[PDB]
């Protein structure tokens, strides 16, 4: 009853739907299967798949400090180079470990330069089609090569006393950034307060500006941003390890971005295994572990630096050529489903979950998904507890501002496996209900999937 | 026969289509006509229609040098303002003839700052859902208030007479930005040229760094680029005139954001008038004009700096009262259509054209669109010459990646004035036709138009 569940969903939503038997080729529901549509974070299915077939469940990670030159009574003649690898889950302990390392190794002193190594990557940390305004937040943070503790970092903002006087930005020490408040304060319910804006104004080398209005508050607004030159970050992380360990240098930081031949490894850290990460990434919706898989694929595949373009033919390739599916005219931006240049029809989505299926014993795929009423995105899906499925479907969830999409699995009443794909976009409700928006979705959801576990 | 023409388009392209006779109730076709879409530049016959009825055809965009303080022997004791206005047609030739007005006015030297003011505006000069990667691109510079010369500059990129030496650039000197190459030259065919981009990468004060690489060639690579900074550009080039005038100053290039009393005006340049610049804007889908406008219409409506939020807020207000459309749950993100974040749906466009038909002979609104076969967007509009339909057709285009919308009017066999909406969004193509794209659309078109013409 799919046209009568659509009564459900706000004025002149979208949907494109396909539910299909595990391994028949006729689909049980077909809902215009074959029309484009934005996939948002079900894009994640295909980057897992694709990173599985490529890099391998076993792949990992790697940071390393190399050493370029002869040590001398405690002095490296030469460079330390720190090779950044696109790790998304190094964190500021590991750099000062590989220091620790490299201090215990006998370097006291390097006569020479400190090289943040990107070389693994190359050109825009940003995909096409990401809209710009989300890239200070850190769901959005761009996920370059160098990675330190997800290059997200937190401020507390103050207002003034004084209404008119400056707010004030509380920042921990020891994040490398430069904040700048042009924040005036106003009294607490002002003029001002209905269209002055709160802004954050990015600038070079970790600069922020905060920028507008703020209304009184008893208690400081906590505010978190993504860090946008990750490389001068991860370096001023590198420099402030290397002088607590008592390590000098004589030149200064610079960036490499050229390929070269490794020096010596002297400290490294690897990441957890790939199939660990895929887990975390499908459950919880990471897009940094996304992304950097994505270009990570290009760079295993084509063995060119990493680029969003090589990523994108690669995943493309590996689909056809591996898994037996030609994405025809899909397009295929990034490997988190952030950009709004990703166009893929259910019935493509449909032609991956299959093979997902079919090989779910070599991959162990399906386990990685989100299982409703247990966790990740489905812990507590309200349409499918309400549907009574809970414990049946496995899904990867895809939201975006009017894109509310389901990919995965479910185990029906008469225990048939069947494969499912809900793109539901140009969803919008009126500015009196923005708050309240999720409803309608609860309503058709509760539906779509009672109707297709009890008849199926 | 709306589905047959469809089989023309590519795989899964989605059509929502209203075709409705000039102040009829019930439209003649009907496909999806409720379904929300993606606008493109079609939300620029919006914010024709809400600029026509907030600020009139004759308001004039203002631009003033304004002194504060009193003038002795040449030497004026304060500051200097520019006062900018979001004029999107100012030159560099505006600013030197107001310098040249300062001067014969009897202001030799300023003793004080010279103050950029830009306080008509506030927060982003970017909306809310522009794709990050375009920013840099001249269609999409962000429409400031600052605004020279559209905030558009051009380079030339010279690939070095050898291999793996950095590419020259070349920019005219007044233009007040700093350009660095990191570009490395190829060999002509060269194993790099696959995955190696060529990339901008603005940084502040209107820095730009070129990076990546370039394969040789004999002629340069011409670059258009556009203004981060509009207000650092325009005090760059205001500091210029300034100076080549001999008006010396002893403080320094400030900015001014907040609303303050103007000073006494002592050189001014106003705009064409405004159906003037809405014309330009509807004939050559102008972004900045639309833009400028739209901020400029929240500006006016709410008397507070103009925002994107205010400007949204504006066109929705003015739209159901003055017009009589209530756009329900429509997203209005900006003036220009640039925004992914647009959603309309055609039944709702269909109320404001039929509203602009209705009201033609006072708004004289219909004469600004391109006129099929003749101007603007649709001087060669494929589908529509061999549909037959040239001088018979007036409507706005809407591209975007993966958009092909059109709005307007058609007067048909009969005679009958006809409005129309066609919102074609998911259109993609195969890599292997990527750079052929366009003909499945001519197809679907020359079909469409020629039916609604023949049997209407």
């Amino acid at each position: 009853n799919v046209d009568e569940y659509i009564t459900q969903l706000p004025a002149g939503a979208n949907l494109a739907l396909m539910v299909q038997k595990v391994g028949a080729s006729a689909p049980a529901i077909d809902y215009h299967s074959q029309q484009m549509a934005l996939p948002a974070s079900t894009q994640k299915v295909i980057t897992a798949l694709a990173a599985l077939i490529q890099l391998g469940p076993d792949f990992r990670f790697t940071t390393t400090l190399e050493t370029k030159g002869n040590v001398e009574n405690g002095v490296l003649k030469g460079d330390l180079v720190a090779r950044f690898g696109a790790d998304p889950t190094l964190k500021r302990q590991d750099i000062r470990n590989m220091v620790a390392t490299l201090k215990k190794s006998g370097v006291n002193q390097i006569d020479g330069n400190v090289l943040i190594d990107t070389s693994i990557f190359a050109s825009h940390d940003k995909a096409p089609g990401w809209p710009w305004n989300d890239m200070t937040q850190c769901f959005s943070a761009p996920p370059a090569a160098a990675i330190v503790d997800r290059n997200c970092f937190s401020v507390s903002l103050y207002s003034a006393p004084k209404p008119g006087d400056m707010a004030f930005i509380r920042v921990a020490s020891y994040y490398p950034v430069t904040m700048f408040s042009q924040v005036r304060t106003l009294p607490r319910g002002s003029a001002e307060a209905q269209y002055c804006e709160l802004d954050v104004v990015p600038g070079d080398l970790n600069r922020f500006t905060l920028t507008g209005c703020l209304p009184q508050r008893s208690e400081p607004l906590p505010l978190a941003f993504a860090v946008q030159d990750g490389a001068s970050y991860a370096g001023a992380i590198l420099k402030y390890e290397l002088k607590q360990a008592g390590i000098t240098w004589s030149g200064t930081l610079l960036r490499q971005t050229q390929v070269n031949e490794p020096g010596t490894v002297v400290a490294s850290k690897q990441s957890a295994p790939l199939h660990d990460l895929l887990k975390i990434m499908l459950k919880k919706s990471d897009n940094m572990i996304a992304d950097t898989v994505f270009r990570m694929i290009g760079h295993a595949r084509f063995n060119v630096p990493g680029t969003w373009r090589a990523g994108s033919d690669a995943v493309r390739q590996i689909l056809r050529q591996q898994a037996g599916v030609d994405i025809g005219n899909t397009i295929i931006a990034d490997g988190s489903g952030l950009s709004r240049h990703n166009l893929i029809a259910p019935a493509t989505m449909m032609q991956v979950l299959q093979y997902i299926a079919q090989h779910d014993n070599e991959l162990n795929f399906i386990s990685m998904l989100p299982l409703a009423g247990y966790d990740g995105s489905l812990q507590y899906r309200a349409g499918l507890h309400q549907a009574g499925v809970d414990g049946k479907v496995s899904a990867k969830t895809g939201s975006l501002q009017g894109v509310y999409n389901l990919a995965g699995f479910i185990t029906t009443a008469s225990g048939q496996r069947m494969a499912f794909v809900q793109y539901l976009s140009g969803y919008a409700v009126e500015p009196a209900d923005q708050r309240n928006r999720r409803i309608p979705l609860v309503r058709f959801e509760s539906r779509l999937y009672k109707d297709i576990y009890q008849n199926n």
